[PDB]
């Protein structure tokens, strides 16, 4: 802003499209047919769980005027503990861990977060995705740290062949072991802005998971 | 171009949309419920008729390195009196102007298109929007001349109260003498480039009037 | 109807759009040019606030298999006296908020939450959305009774010009009255569900208010 | 199902995106180099030529209340033999073609119209989209007999490698050799109808290659 009043359109703008590799659930789910067990990975952050009211409620506790909440011990002590209580899950993450616990995956939780003592965010999700105890694994509190992709570690580690993720960091972690990263889309009203470029690594992304 | 090999997309871009009125034809019947006979008008090209193969033909033909063919009088010859055979007719003119004439309107045409000694266009019209002898008036050839909306006499001449059109002059024309000016979009195929901005002065724009 | 692994598409389907009148806060703006300051209303849920986050803890804590918790004062207690601390503001509320009060137009709140002995509602409206304590109206909990219009009364009763709103009762409640009822679009990963038809009365739409 | 006056919508629609590969021509590009010259191949109509006016008129003047026109040797002489003048060429067409060329490509043009005692078709197209006489070859009029595939055996014959086209048998005749078969999006106004489900078989899709 400021921008035209009355804007106006055209039918080529209408009908355009961005040439991204869009791909359902049903369609992984084809393409690995016939592919025995293995380990898959998800981020958790706007990849399975909507949990921008706990980083809101963070920011606006710890750092209102900075950004200095998210490097705050007490911060993410608050988040791992219980501030999941207000996140909300992801249909598309329903979706793909129904599909991988179909397949016997084992399956990963490899986040950004930083770790704490104690934490109840695996419960969280095991409990709310309704993951059984042979394929849930506890939550890999990766950490942030600028510089630095500390994911790619963990997916080598664990042998992890398929990680999906929001994040440009979640997919070229992927990228960096030669696992397939896939992208989940950030919804438009999280509080992590701006939105990435999904699709921007030439790299799968799901439809309609937004919601 | 040059542009990013994979430029991606994200969620708030996928749903955004230009604040524009969109408009079916049902919702226009509708608008005017109850309202006895009035006169209505139409554009030609690129509103009632994609007329592009014509205007193409002519250019190759008469000018194929200019824009002279337009003020040529030997191509609006041809484009007057049989290269309509090959103008592909609108669907959503076919739906208004079916319910134009289930209103008992009078329907004229009022084009850009520079008048002849002899034209057929109005027997193309009536004859494949199965146009009744009483709702039909012959075609309107207003011309054109930068500088001038060679329609908006036209529209005051004949009482018209709705004009439908593809260009901003038709529009303009329309408010001009204060009618109802109602939208439809250019096909992205027309060779008349480029597309105007549908909604431009705030304006109804008729939805999948492309084709 | 079978739901195909590889659906595909067409540029028919690419480019449709739904007849809806959409508008932005600039055009609205604008239809107020010149007009004195008057009393203008929005709802809470999904048009100010993305307040899902409290309604999901509500739902697991008080009633995981039915929808009883939105009948449980015990639930409301916690909604109106500090849940909202993990409620997402919504970026098109701050525009339209910022542009009315720039206005000097009066600002109320009418929700279909229930009644609370007490309630903190107002406070985190006022800081969230910068709102002087002159423009400001204690929040108006109408409460929520289907078969029930709980709303028109208290417009009619503050002589409410513009109602916004998500629900077709917030669109409805301000046409009964005689008030211009605007809609804004429930983000798709609110947990009320399902969405409402944004448009489904003929009424204006805010573009991209999702957010 | 009723279609209401004022459907509406909501953002999950308006978000939504069907699981399709889509592609650019630098993506394709990209997805070459290095790789020496090979035969390529075309469709024609609706692929690189918008030629609905021309069948357009072939319906009207040879059988406008049956399909005999397209099995009329009187109508494919007309079509075969200066129709074409009144065929738009497809901008993806042009970039393809320029793309193709520029890496040394053999062009094919392999078409299901059927073949006429003489045709201007190869010179239409060498003429409109540049093509040098080395890179160019006479179309190869394939005919078409539902029920049968006419396309594949040209497609063996020639050694070609990928194959661009807008309808399904353009798709599954290029699968069937072994090609890398691309989706060309058929103009809404096309007279060609139903248009394909592009993407149907889980193929690429060229994005706004519908002008
Ligand atoms: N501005 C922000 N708002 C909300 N969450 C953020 C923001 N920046 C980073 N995060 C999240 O918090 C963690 C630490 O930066 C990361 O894993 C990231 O997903
Ligand atoms: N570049 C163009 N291609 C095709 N048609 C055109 C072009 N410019 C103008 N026209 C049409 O020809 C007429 C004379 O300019 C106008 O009525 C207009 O609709
Ligand atoms: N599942 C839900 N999630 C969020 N808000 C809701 C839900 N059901 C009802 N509401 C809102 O709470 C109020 C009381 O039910 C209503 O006005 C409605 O807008
Ligand atoms: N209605 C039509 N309009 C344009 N092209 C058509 C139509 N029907 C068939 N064709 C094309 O002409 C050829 C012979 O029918 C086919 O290969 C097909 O692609
Ligand atoms: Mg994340
Ligand atoms: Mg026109
Ligand atoms: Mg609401
Ligand atoms: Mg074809």
């Amino acid at each position: 802003s400021p921008s035209p009043l009355n804007p106006g359109t055209n039918v080529a703008r209408l009908a355009e499209q961005a040439p991204i590799h869009w791909v359902s659930v049903a369609q992984i789910e084809n393409s690995l047919a016939g592919r025995p067990p293995m380990a898959v990975g998800f981020d958790i952050d706007d990849t399975v769980l909507f949990s921008s009211p706990g980083f809101w409620r963070g920011k606006k506790t710890f750092s209102p005027e900075s950004e200095d909440y998210l490097k705050n011990p007490v911060f993410w002590e608050k988040m791992n503990n219980g501030w999941d209580e207000f996140s909300i899950p992801k249909e598309v993450a329903r979706q793909l861990i129904d599909m991988h616990v179909r397949r016997g995956d084992a399956i990963f939780f490899v986040t950004g977060r930083s770790p704490t003592k104690t934490e109840t965010v695996s419960k969280t999700l095991a409990d709310n995705f309704h993951i059984p105890a042979t394929n849930m694994n506890p939550v890999i509190f990766a950490g942030d740290k600028p510089g630095q992709n500390t994911k790619s570690q963990w997916l080598q580690d664990k042998n992890i062949r398929i990680f999906y993720g929001d994040s440009d960091n979640d997919i070229t972690a992927a990228r960096d072991v030669g696992a397939r990263g896939i992208r989940i889309l950030r919804a438009s009203n999280s509080t992590y802005k701006p939105l990435p470029q999904a699709g921007a690594f030439g790299e799968e992304v799901i439809v309609n998971s937004e919601y």
